[PDB]
């Protein structure tokens, strides 16, 4: 989706 939109214990990357 946004790149890697990381956010520590959180991932938001999983789906681009």
């Amino acid at each position: 989706g946004s790149r890697r939109f990381r956010f520590x214990p959180k991932i938001i990357f999983n789906q681009r």
